[PDB]
């Protein structure tokens, strides 16, 4: 069944069903119309004359935007704001503690990230450096973020949950010549130790690039201290120069990398560059919030994360809207706590993940309680699937059965929304991200690459270009050719599989290749392999998910030990224990299965359905030892 579009949303709505049509219509069939109007939501400082310069080829994966244009991010994110709008919240930021707040203005941004840019280039930061950033959600991350863009510095954000290991790791693959953090983070009442973290992590003796430590004072706890290479943050920027002049950045100078699961090795480093990537952003956010000047947005994904990237910071931004950075959870004190911000800050705008939503339905009408909600005008769902009841319960009590919902699918990847309903314009299906974004072109082959026609399922894959497509992967563009062009030739592979109905609309049912979705986070089953192989106690280990109600999936992790070795309950949690150490928290297998059946074929193979199917609970429907099955189930039983 079709949720209609409400009259109040009818009344305002920037793009209706018409305008939809006629505008995906020309961005399909004339690209260079289209996105040549389009790409002057932003500033430029030499216009663009190309717009659409792309190829999927094989051995010729090649992807240019706008690329004669030049333009500076923080401009368009803040300067151009100023002489009207310099007063007007640019960050409202609420504190994991409800008593600290503050209203940043875009005259105040701007001077912050003037005094930082000089900060970095002071330090000697150059154009095309990366600057590792390991921070809470507070607004001096998105200064350095900013900064970062506006001396056209690479920025790689580093999740705030991830381990010393895992901090090292991308330092490393980056050549990270600074860190920025915090000497703790604030979350549910608990501190995270992050100055610490960095502190361990830059003892690994492969740590060879980073010259500096810039360290917010975010709770004036007792931190160790390196003379020389630590520097305290409201030292430095108390010294510098809130005058700074925006040099041109090309539409194709890197923007900021973003280390990403996949499903072979470790994280890589996922390359955006500035032009097409800003236009996307920009575009998509003001579309699908249908944002009005005015309109009070509030994403709750961590600046960690793609989403916080584009739909926290750079979107909104660029279209001089009013964002909420919250440092906390949607439900620390209490599971009322997101809507009481919802109500304190006026959110007008509500954009947030199923895992939190199902957070929040578990706990029922303790969620809305004594929040009233009514200036919320729109919803959106992003990063997992969203099961229809989950998304009625979301509409009905979030949103009081007056908000569409928007269900945006798209990945790290992708820079921007790649399918999703604009409000105004498509009529929702609970569960469905509806239909394709200006510019993209989704199809759905078989395994064999052959297109699947009419309502059917499949591999998602997207037959041409759009601006904010990702660029390269940080030092391997032919890794990245590998992964995303390779399986299906002269496409770029999601690797998610979904199904098209008879209205066209896509459901997105999930990773297809072997990367999990576990509480939002995206993660690869071999690199938790790799972090439990290397345990001392380890010898071979196959990680699969299961489905969770809460976590969406959980991770189910069979592990052999090395022959000498038996179980108990004391291994269960080291080995718990080792995994949170490797890469973190997130990462924590929910089951360890310790088993010597692990399935293989007589060359070596590991048999991964078997296992994904007796992990999720089944007893029915080439191996070199067969009974390898029957003792699984008995194990699993156990
Ligand atoms: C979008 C921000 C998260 O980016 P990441 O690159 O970390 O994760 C991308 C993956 O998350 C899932 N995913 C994301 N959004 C949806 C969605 N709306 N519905 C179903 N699955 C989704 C899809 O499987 C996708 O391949």
């Amino acid at each position: 069944h079709k949720h209609a579009i409400p009259a109040n949303i009818a009344d305002r709505c920037l793009i209706n069903p018409e305008q939809y049509e006629t505008k995906y219509k020309q961005s399909i069939n004339d690209p260079d119309t289209f996105w040549g109007e389009q790409g002057k939501i932003l500033d430029w400082i030499t216009p663009y004359q190309k717009v659409k310069n792309t190829s999927f080829a094989p051995g010729n994966v090649s992807i240019k935007w706008y690329e004669d244009g030049t333009l500076n991010l923080a401009a368009n994110c803040l300067d151009r704001h100023l002489q009207e709008n310099g007063d007007r919240t640019a960050i409202i930021w609420e504190g994991d503690d409800t008593s600290q707040s503050k209203h940043i203005s875009y005259r105040e941004l701007h001077r912050d990230v003037c005094r930082f840019a000089n900060t970095l280039l002071d330090l000697g930061i150059k154009k095309g450096d990366v600057v590792a950033i390991y921070m809470p959600m507070v607004p001096e991350a998105a200064v350095a973020m900013l900064a970062c863009a506006r001396i056209g510095a690479v920025h790689s954000v580093i999740f705030g949950g991830f381990s010393p290991e895992a901090v090292a790791g991308r330092i490393i693959d980056s050549s990270s010549r600074l860190v920025i953090t915090a000497d703790e983070g604030v979350r549910a009442g608990a501190s995270i130790p992050l100055k610490k973290n960095v502190d361990d992590a830059l003892k690994n003796p492969n740590v060879t690039s980073v010259e500096h430590v810039i360290v917010l004072k975010r709770t004036g706890s007792d931190i160790d201290w390196q003379e020389g290479r630590d520097l305290w943050w409201r030292d430095l920027i108390e010294k510098a120069s809130p005058e700074h002049q925006p040099e041109a950045m090309n539409a194709e100078d890197p923007l900021f990398i973003l280390y990403t699961s996949g499903s072979t090795g470790k994280p890589k480093g996922v390359l955006h560059t500035t032009g097409g990537y800003l236009v996307y952003a920009a575009t998509t956010f003001k579309y699908v919030f249908d944002y009005h000047p005015g309109d009070i947005y509030w994403c709750t994904a961590d600046v960690g994360w793609v989403t916080g990237h584009s739909y926290l910071l750079y979107g909104p931004l660029a279209c001089g809207a009013t964002t909420l950075m919250f440092e906390g959870v949607p439900n620390w004190p209490t599971p009322a706590r997101m809507c009481q911000v919802v109500d304190k800050h006026q959110v007008n705008i509500l954009y947030t993940a199923p895992t939190a939503i199902r957070a929040l339905m578990a706990e029922g009408d303790k969620a809305i309680e004594g929040t009233d909600r009514s200036s919320l005008r729109i919803l959106g769902s992003v990063g997992e699937p969203i099961n229809p009841e989950a998304w009625e319960w979301y509409w009905k009590k979030i949103g009081k059965e007056k908000c569409p919902v928007v269900d945006t699918w798209w990945q790290t990847e992708t820079g921007g929304f790649m399918i999703t309903p604009l409000p105004g314009a498509i009529e929702l299906k609970a569960g469905s991200a509806t239909r394709p974004f200006f510019g993209v072109q989704p199809a759905l082959v078989d395994n064999e690459g052959h297109p699947q026609e009419g309502a059917t399922e499949g591999n998602l894959v997207i037959t041409d270009s759009w601006p904010g497509q990702a660029r390269t992967l940080f030092g391997d563009h032919e890794r990245f050719e590998q992964t995303y062009f390779s399986t299906f030739k002269n496409m770029y592979f999601s690797g998610d599989g979904a199904r098209r109905d008879e209205d066209g609309y896509y459901w997105i049912t999930g990773r297809v290749d072997d990367v999990l979705n576990v509480s939002g986070h995206r993660l690869g089953t071999a690199e938790i392999e790799s972090a439990l192989v290397a345990h001392p106690k380890i010898a071979e280990a196959a990680v699969v998910g299961i489905p969770h109600a809460i976590k969406g999936q959980a991770i189910y992790a069979y592990v052999t030990l090395n022959h000498g070795e038996e179980p108990s309950p004391e291994l269960y949690a080291e080995v718990r224990n080792w995994v949170r150490k490797e890469i973190g928290p997130l990462a924590t297998p929910d089951v360890l299965h310790w088993t010597d059946s692990l399935p293989k074929t007589r060359s070596g193979k590991i048999m991964r359905r078997i296992l994904r199917k007796i992990a999720a609970g089944d007893t029915s429907n080439t191996l070199a030892d067969p009974g390898v099955v029957e003792k699984l189930l008995e194990e699993k039983q156990a």
